[PDB]
């Protein structure tokens, strides 16, 4: 997150670190036993880890957690990330509390100029890349469908949504990728791509998600 | 490298790839058995690899060796990056041939105005994160000492040197670390540091590996 403030401890419950022996995506978590991140953050074994707020140091909330069954969209496309979700079913249950929590799925897609908060411990840098080890955060308003079209002329389709802004400074950025937008208590999209971070008119692009809950629900109930 | 161009095929025959699984950092080779890297780029296990083109391709030159000692300089200053060197001993010679080579320690430190080379797999990007296949490669000249520490206000020491240009739009970047600065022929600078990456008035900054011949010499005879 480029430009972001600290996440408060454990405020962004929903929020989890997707780790290979390093953090390398984010993702949400949608029930007991099921995370959504996006399909670029594949790996064929990963270790989900929950109620993280500094990366580096055990606080005492943690879950750690191995992926029992990847899903990548079927539809999804490398080559231009259409369909950039994912679905991963955890080994086991994990613990619900205060600081590990669900976060809802869309009833409805948001319009735009709603407020949304993204989340990850992603590049924090416009330029040059620096990890953070607490969480940081954004508020940040989904821009009309124009605004996003007009930024990345023939590369947005349906399936993606635009969030930040068009004057630069703020963003999401690598390693914040398959983490979550949430609006209004729903997640509205994934951190998907972007051109650079927190450059001007290069707002970030988002899988909207609100095409996708009959697949997400088809998919856990499936599996 | 941020501006550069693909190297031919192991015309860097001294340039090497730090491995934990994936690309961290480069370095140099200076003899069959040792390689010249970045303190910064210190890890209690690596896999150096030689003879490489295409990083994520196995094109039949490669030769994987792992570190047998890893030896940071005595001061590193992990907070200013003073003294950004160390050594590798590989846990055997290797193969010496026409793509893996050794580069030359420097007879003296090279005058501001020499033209260097610069190589890596570090990010091509100037904003954001792009990791290259093959090798990366930039021709650069040294900088006047008076232009590097006005970029950088007082954290020049006398073991750093800038290289690049005032201009941006060139210059070495993460993953690129560690790796070669040779100028005629010689080991000159190490991928130390700069702010972002390819910015206006902010050069990259590298170790001077000429204050550092006697320590090299020194360890590699008593190790
Ligand atoms: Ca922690
Ligand atoms: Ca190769």
């Amino acid at each position: 997150i480029v430009g972001g403030y600290t996440c408060q401890e454990n405020s962004v419950p929903y929020q989890v670190s997707l780790n290979s022996g390093y953090h390398f995506c984010g993702g949400s978590l949608i029930n007991d036993q099921w995370v959504v991140s996006a399909a670029h953050c594949y790996k064929s074994r990963i270790q989900v880890r929950l109620g993280e707020h500094n990366i580096n140091v055990l606080e005492g909330n943690e879950q750690f957690v191995n992926a029992a069954k990847i899903i990548k969209h079927p539809n999804f496309d490398r080559k231009t990330l259409n369909n950039d979700i994912m679905l991963i079913k955890l080994s086991s249950p994990v613990k619900l509390n205060a600081r590990v929590a669900t976060v809802a799925l869309p009833s409805s897609c948001a319009p735009a100029g709603t407020q949304c908060l993204i989340s990850g411990w992603g590049n924090t840098l416009s330029s040059g890349v620096n990890e953070p080890d607490l969480l940081q955060c954004l508020d940040a308003p989904l821009l009309p469908q124009a605004d996003c079209e007009a930024s990345y002329p023939g590369k947005i389709t349906d399936n993606m949504v635009c969030v930040g802004f068009l004057e630069g400074g703020k963003d999401s950025c690598q390693g914040d990728s398959g983490g979550p937008v949430v609006c209004n208590g729903e997640l509205q999209g994934i951190v998907k791509w972007g051109y650079g971070c927190a450059l001007p008119d290069n707002p970030g692009v988002y899988t909207k998600v609100c095409n996708y809950v009959d697949w997400i629900q088809d998919t856990i109930a499936a599996n």
